[PDB]
Formats: structure tokens, C-alpha cells, sequence
């Protein structure tokens, strides 16, 4: 009766195990899709299935950190959103601050997705008139080139800067479509998807 | 591409389904052994899945009714807990509500829960010093000899009456309980949990 408990203990964990990763991939499509509503709903789902799960595997930390990752670059011109305890990080650096810490490669895409990200942190503080901001996330991110530029557009108050349309948000988002991408053909093959896609088929 | 879109949809609302009953199922194991915590965060998860999913069969439909019966029991005892656009209806009486709902068959134990639920949901607002809103909750509810006492119990402020003590609250969770281990057997065989037990079997 006692390890009775333990044995359905363990296998709720496996099962919610299953759950986790199923929903990180929904979320990686849907936020590869654009469709805002399914990302937002799939977001909840994750987070409430995230608070049944204790011990975690490196595995399953690296898909929370992707969740917890597209969760904040979605937010990521909700200037009033708080995902931090300290109030004063914005959301894109709450992003870069996970992006820095996935157990990854750190290729060219990685590099290129992680510049995109400060450029546009400060970018989005400039574009609500955020201009004292906007100086501060630059000090909280940086600590040459392209940090003297940037200092400089923003003691101009240049929020419309030329600067800021080729290193664009648009820019940022494809970037982190094309990784998406790659975390959507991982994750294809975990259980869930496997044996709902085979229940599919089958009917077909 | 478009033919895809349609087929991944599909997979996730198998998946969504098979994750209902696993949540259903451990909504019931927590609620049988009083394992409060984890009763809370399964019931996040459940209304979670459950605005994730559109088309419902009979069978889901009755696997969420469950889910909102117990959780309506569950919070039988907080009347500022309000589950329905009505904001007059107390969490027993939207429990009563949905037990009535429930493709079910209509044995002694069913009428038994059904009278108890009844008496504990005036019986809740006595305790509380709501003397008018358990004449309200009585009109609502029989709306002769057992409607008779009530009536005359609430009339006479007997809060702490001894007819209350034979058809207590107690009685009323041990009928439940009776009545979630049979819905317990019923869904231990269902996709997820098998899966996962047997998971966990082949690794003792
Ligand atoms: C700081 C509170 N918000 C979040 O952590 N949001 C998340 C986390 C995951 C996962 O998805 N949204
Ligand atoms: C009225 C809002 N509250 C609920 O419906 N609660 C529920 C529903 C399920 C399922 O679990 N808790």
C-alpha cells in the first residue's frame, strides 16, 4: 500500500515527463507559426505542468529554459511584464539572461541571435520614449564598436534610428525561428507526439 | 505544407485527450488521499488542458464534469469561491448542479451523495452565522419530512444541530470517496498511465 504510493508517484513524474516535452514542442510551433492565442494557452499549460514536476533531468531544465526563453522574447515589448524578482529587468534581458545559460552550442546563429537581443533591448526602451531606460539596460548589458554607437543613438534620443532597421525585431524573430526550427525536429520524435502522430496515420 | 498543419493539430488533440484523463485520474488519487497540495496543482493543469481542447466526446465530457465536481467539494467550505455567472450559487450547490449532469447511472450511492451534498450545503452556511442565505440555499435546492426539519433547523439558528453531525461533512467526502474509487478502476487503464506504470515496472 505504501510502495504502492511511491510506484504511482514515480510514474505520474514519467508521465509528466512526456507532458513536458510535448508541450515545448506545441510551443515552439506555435510560436514558429505566429498564432498567438495557441502560444499563449500552450504557455499556461506548460508553466502548471512545470509546478507538478521536482527532481529534473539536464534534459528537461534545457526544455523548461527554451519555454521560459520563447515565453519572454514573445513578451518582449511588454515593457510592464516583470519576470524577474529584481522589477528592474525587462523582458528581452530576462531572455538573453536564459539564452546565455541553455547547455548549447555556441555557433554563429547563437552569437547572432544573443546581438540581436541587446540591440533590440535597448531598441524597444528608445521606441516607448524610455530614454533614461534605455541608458540603464545598456550598462546592465554591457558589463567597443558597436557599443559606442549604440550609447550614442541613445543620447541622441534617435528612436527611429537606421541603426535599428537592419538589426531589426523582424530580424531578431527570424533568427529565432531558424533555431526553433532545429528544436522542432528534436522534439518531434518524444513519446507523445510519436504515438498521437501514429493514432493519426492510422485513421487515415 | 497546409495538409501538415491539419495533421499536427490532430496529433495535439489526441495528445490533449490522453493527458485529460491522466490529470483526471491523479485529480481523483489526490482528492482520495487527501493530498491537498497536489490536488491544487493537478487542478491548474486540468482547467489548463482543458481550454487547450475544443471538440469534447461523451466520454470527455464526463471526465471534465468529474474534475469540477471534485473541486467544487473540494472548496465546499470557502462560500466566497464563486463558480458560477450567478454569483448567488454556493460551491455545493454547483457541485449538486453537476452531479445531476453527469451521464451516470442513478444507484442508491448516487441519491445518497446527492441528499448529502444537499443537507451540508445549507448545513455550510448555519456554521458560517449565514442564517439568510441558508433559507436561500434551501428554496434553491428543493425547488417533505427531511425538507421539513432543514426548514426548522434554519429557522431556529441550530448551527451546531445534531442532525448535522449524523449527515455530516465527513460522510458526505467518505460517500464521495467511495464513489472516486470506482472512477479510479475505471481510468488506471487509460493510455499515459498504463504507459507510464509500465515504465516504471520495467525498471524495478
Ligand atoms: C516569471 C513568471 N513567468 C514565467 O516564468 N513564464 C513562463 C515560464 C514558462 C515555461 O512559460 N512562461
Ligand atoms: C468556475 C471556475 N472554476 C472552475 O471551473 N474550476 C475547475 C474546473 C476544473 C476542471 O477544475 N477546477
Amino acid at each position: 500500500e505504501e510502495e504502492d504510493a511511491g510506484l504511482v508517484a514515480e510514474a505520474e513524474a514519467v508521465a509528466a515527463g512526456w507532458m513536458l516535452d510535448f508541450l515545448c514542442l506545441s510551443l515552439c510551433r506555435a510560436f514558429r507559426d505566429g498564432r498567438s492565442e495557441d502560444f499563449r494557452r500552450t504557455r499556461n499549460s506548460a508553466e502548471a505542468i512545470i509546478h507538478g514536476l521536482s527532481s529534473l533531468t539536464a534534459c528537461q531544465l534545457r526544455t523548461i529554459y527554451i519555454c521560459q526563453f520563447l515565453t519572454r522574447i514573445a513578451a518582449g515589448k511588454t515593457l510592464d511584464a516583470q519576470f524577474e524578482n529584481d522589477e528592474r529587468i525587462t523582458p528581452l534581458e530576462s531572455a538573453l539572461m536564459i539564452w546565455g545559460s541553455i547547455e548549447k552550442e555556441h555557433d554563429k546563429l547563437h552569437e547572432e541571435i544573443q546581438n540581436l537581443i541587446k540591440i533590440q533591448a535597448i531598441a524597444v526602451c528608445m521606441e516607448n520614449g524610455n530614454f533614461k531606460e534605455a541608458e540603464e539596460v545598456f550598462e546592465r548589458i554591457f558589463g567597443m564598436p558597436f557599443k559606442s554607437k549604440l550609447l550614442m543613438i541613445i543620447s541622441q534620443k534617435d528612436t527611429f534610428h537606421s541603426f535599428f532597421q537592419h538589426f531589426s525585431y523582424n530580424h531578431m524573430m527570424e533568427k529565432i525561428k531558424s533555431y526553433v526550427n532545429y528544436v522542432l525536429s528534436e522534439k518531434s520524435s518524444t513519446f507523445l507526439m510519436k504515438a498521437a502522430a501514429k493514432v493519426v496515420e492510422s485513421k487515415r
